[PDB]
């Protein structure tokens, strides 16, 4: 079984958040290892496998990331912008200046604001996309909102810092 | 150009992690798109992504893990169980989910701490043994298991984060 | 006078980065070091000296603090727990805030939730500091010193929302 | 008397689980929820006894303000505006500590420096506790008032400690 019907979730991008953790909580609890503590070996080593497989699934189709590229693995789509490249190389800059701002903890807001923003505009622009079919556009998406991910891990981490 | 040539490193696990950490600097100053914001539209895009490969290669030399995997690749090795370690690592990670309702939380996992840390330490020196042997599928395997440390280390720095 | 010792007035409204130059001009001038081969009481006092340098730093620097600092000179303390239960209404505002705050992990769509929740104490905060310089702009000390008041609080439930963050990431 | 409150005898030696715990009892009692409907006055006052419950909690639940809150009992107050200021021995070494932690950065292998040093004040950390713990139960209470001190700095540099981990992590 794949991730979506081992939830019994339907193969798409939109998904409940809430739906999804109530069904993993129920699984993760069944296919705990204590409920097969005193099973044969093998049932057991197959229970944990299952376990296993379940926090793989839930880890999977909980991140948009994850579960964009998981159904273009469905696809058969497999996957590894220059402009794109050195805007990001100068929004890098503008957050490690942050921090000699005058107003260093509002400069962060507004820098976590626009960021925040672009990452919605391009889960948007991927959930369009996926939605259509356009499986190479939506590897395109992927790839930045990767970038933002990290970029959006770093202001965090100035956010601790400053602080 | 590997990452490794194109810091003028030898090809091995074994690295100064300083002396990349210099050489990066260097690369990073000469490749900086500043230093190329009047070149021809050409130069300046094949400038950025000089730039964006530079960076890339910091990154994947100075993780020991993306290392030790890239040095698998360059061997034509790429790699997509154990139930036993598993569900060790199961039990950890309940284990740590406890050290907050402990007498002392903070001196439980400062405990906790030093256990995953010796397990990553004991982990890293076998990789780097039979990296060093050319026993690459035991190394896959040990990148593996790493792997599952590290998001474990990552809990546990959650956990200090919670108790601070 | 911690005023006095970076040459900076006394007030509220402070040149930051005129602070951090006073600061190293002085680091560099009390700097503990040069006194490293010298008699012990030498050598100790550049340390308490050193030591002071620091503590007016930090007062100076953190606006809330710094605050605190502008009452002290006007020979006031305050007692930082019964002056709040002084103030029940208030009180009653913290509850809320925290309950909403708890209620944030259980929606659908909780991610967005300590974005506005974040964002309303962002605000809140702005709004207290506003009215704190204001206050000891006219001197008004009480009416300061219940801005800081609040404002503690919402350090405190900046932490608690922190904490929140790092559960949901 | 906040030990009173939560039942507890006068003491700086206390089980976590019971107390926080025991703070569940106070607090779904004294909760204002109960009074939601009430007049004000009794609305107020139900939010002022949760509110000095939810202090005492915090004082107890925490050795240093626990210690400090006894010492307080006796009389005592603190002031490390010019108590810290006296004792330059330690303040030498607190900046040679910082010194150390500034320097892990430098060297050709910062993640074990670090490692090494968090140990280090981990262990000085539990030094001094047991010494206050020591010092509170004979009720030499200015051994204890330095001890406190010493804590408070090293709460401070364990802060330092974990900025520089957030920038190796
Ligand atoms: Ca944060
Ligand atoms: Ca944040
Ligand atoms: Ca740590
Ligand atoms: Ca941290
Ligand atoms: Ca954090």
């Amino acid at each position: 079984m794949n991730y979506f019907e081992l939830f019994g979730l339907p193969i798409q991008f939109e998904l409940d958040g809430s739906l999804l953790s109530s069904q993993f909580r129920a699984l993760q609890k069944r296919f705990h290892p204590d409920n097969f503590a005193t099973a044969s070996e093998r049932d057991r080593l197959m229970a944990v496998q299952q376990a296993a497989q379940i926090n793989d699934a839930y880890q999977t189709l909980k991140d948009p990331l994850r579960r964009a590229e998981y159904l273009l693995s469905l696809q058969g789509i497999e996957m590894n912008d220059p402009m794109f490249l050195m805007e990001q190389m100068e929004l890098r800059e503008e957050l490690e200046s942050v921090t000699a701002c005058a107003d260093p903890e509002a400069a962060l807001v507004a820098f976590d604001t626009k960021v925040t923003a672009m990452q919605r505009h391009y889960l948007a622009q991927l959930q369009g996309q996926l939605a259509q079919s356009e499986w190479l556009a939506a590897a395109d998406q992927i790839r930045k909102l990767k970038f933002i991910a990290k970029l959006k891990n770093e202001v965090e981490r100035v956010e601790d810092q400053l602080l």
